[PDB]
């Protein structure tokens, strides 16, 4: 179909960046619809590495116009940082990036608050990325937050900012006993780049409506993952935006009836960064092996990611929540050499029940134990393989099994971090 959504079906870091960069070869637009610079992606073209955060993963292609929808919480500082980085490398961001006037702005006091609140929580700290996402979403929802559209009137923005900062500073110093964040500093920093920012502003809703009528291939790119969703994730150990497919319409302005194919990025094993339930988490040698072989360290905070087996019970939650059309299995190559691979097929509740559905809030996950199916692993190298025939039968079985257990076809298989090390069995666009 024309409108294809690409999002994470686990806890983020499944390989969205690469897959979006690969697939956008036929796309006209690429849209970020939620999150902020909390995300981190690594694209790799012929060995050249690119780490993105706020900017969409279709920025390396000139034929594509990258858009960051209203659902995104925009950090002026963060954007500029990535802009210069990409520009010095020959990628003209200003020319291929459009942004929404509705996008809320992430200013310094948000990071201060984020750190403050995270400290206050103490032992039950969420383990947030420390980029001010939560507080940004908060001001938005409260209706006191600033959006890109405010910047258009430098006078009143300065005024509006003045009061909001008084507001936050009061609690920052009084309640949290933390240092105040200087207004003038925020005003100067922000004013220093306003003209650049405002130049990329477009009416993205109306635009996507127009693109739709023309039949333009559009790709929506999700940040984070399903189980990190504000409503449906392992609350409160989640991010403050709807990471699920429903965030596409709220976060871009496109009517929900116009989603043709939701491609779910599924990693061959699981990882999670930050606090929260993780039924299949491995603390043993295999965990170390997985972490090591998959270079599992957060591309935004550098933090070592928690690792574990693929959880089909949890993945099945992503299926229904996102209305998955197909899966893209990433990192199959990381399992090379394992004597055996296991996939969680059911949960054993703390009261004795065997269930194949997921608990909601984090608390209700507390004594939940995983029930596995153990399949033989494979010694053969699958790295860089671009054809199923190069895959050992075990790997093929592992693949068939996942499809069986989920009811969703694995339409794409990734065998390496490079754009070309992939197998496209069915293209979301012409399917
Ligand atoms: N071995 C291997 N590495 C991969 C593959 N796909 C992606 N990677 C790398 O694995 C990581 C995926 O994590 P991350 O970048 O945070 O994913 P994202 O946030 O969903 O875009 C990145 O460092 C990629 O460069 C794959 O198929 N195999
Ligand atoms: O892009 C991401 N990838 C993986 N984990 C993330 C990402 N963004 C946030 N998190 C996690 O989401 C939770 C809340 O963090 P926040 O979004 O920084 O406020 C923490 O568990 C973070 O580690
Ligand atoms: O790509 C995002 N990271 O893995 C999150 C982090 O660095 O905490
Ligand atoms: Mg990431």
């Amino acid at each position: 179909g024309n409108n294809v959504v690409v999002l994470g079906t686990q806890w983020g870091d499944e390989g969205k960046g690469k897959i979006v960069d690969l697939l956008t070869e036929r796309a006209k637009y690429v849209v970020r619809y939620q999150g902020g610079h909390n995300a981190g992606h690594t694209l790799v073209i012929n060995g050249e590495k690119t780490v993105l955060h706020l900017i969409p993963s279709g920025i390396l292609r000139e034929n594509v116009t990258s858009i960051i929808g209203n659902g995104v919480v925009l950090s002026p500082a963060a954007l500029m940082k990535e802009m210069k980085e990409l520009e010095d490398r020959g990628i003209p961001v200003r020319e291929r990036l459009l942004l929404s006037e509705a996008c809320p702005l992430i200013l310094d006091y948000h990071v201060a608050l984020d750190n403050a609140r995270e400290k206050a929580r103490g032992a039950k700290a969420i383990g947030t990325t420390g980029r001010g996402i939560g507080p940004a979403y908060e001001d938005k929802v409260a209706r006191r937050g600033l959006r890109v559209g405010d910047l258009f009137d430098k006078e009143t923005f300065a005024e509006k900012l003045k009061e909001v900062m008084e507001y936050h500073n009061f609690q920052l110093v009084n309640y949290y006993k933390a240092e105040a964040v200087d207004y003038q500093k925020v005003l100067d920093d922000t004013m220093a780049v306003a003209d650049i920012l405002t130049s990329m502003v477009v009416d993205v809703s109306d635009l996507l409506d127009q693109a739709r009528q023309r039949g333009d291939f559009v790709m929506f790119e999700g940040a984070q993952g399903t189980l990190l969703d504000i409503d449906h994730g392992t609350y409160p150990y989640v991010t403050s935006s709807n990471t699920t497919a429903g965030g596409v319409a709220t976060g871009s302005g496109l009517g929900p009836r116009y989603v043709d194919y939701v491609l779910g990025i599924l990693k061959a094993y699981s990882t999670r960064v930050g606090a929260g339930p993780f039924p299949t988490e491995l603390f043993d040698e295999t965990g170390e092996f997985l972490c090591k072989q998959g270079n599992e360290f957060g591309a935004t905070t550098g933090r070592r990611r928690r690792t574990g087996w693929l959880d089909t019970v949890a993945v099945r939650r992503a299926v229904q929540l996102n209305s998955l059309s197909g899966f893209c299995l990433t990192k199959l190559d990381v399992l090379d050499g394992l004597k055996e691979v296991k996939l969680c097929v059911a949960y054993r509740m703390p009261d004795g029940r065997e269930v194949t559905t997921t608990p909601l809030a984090a608390d209700d996950w507390k004594g939940v134990e995983p029930i596995y199916e153990t399949m033989p692993g494979w010694s053969e190298s699958t790295f860089g393989v671009k054809d199923r025939s190069g895959l050992p039968q075990a790997a093929l079985n592992y693949i068939k099994r996942i499809e069986e257990l989920t009811g969703v076809p694995i339409d794409i298989i990734s065998t390496g971090p490079d754009r070309t090390e992939t197998m496209i069995l069915r293209d979301p666009f012409d399917a």
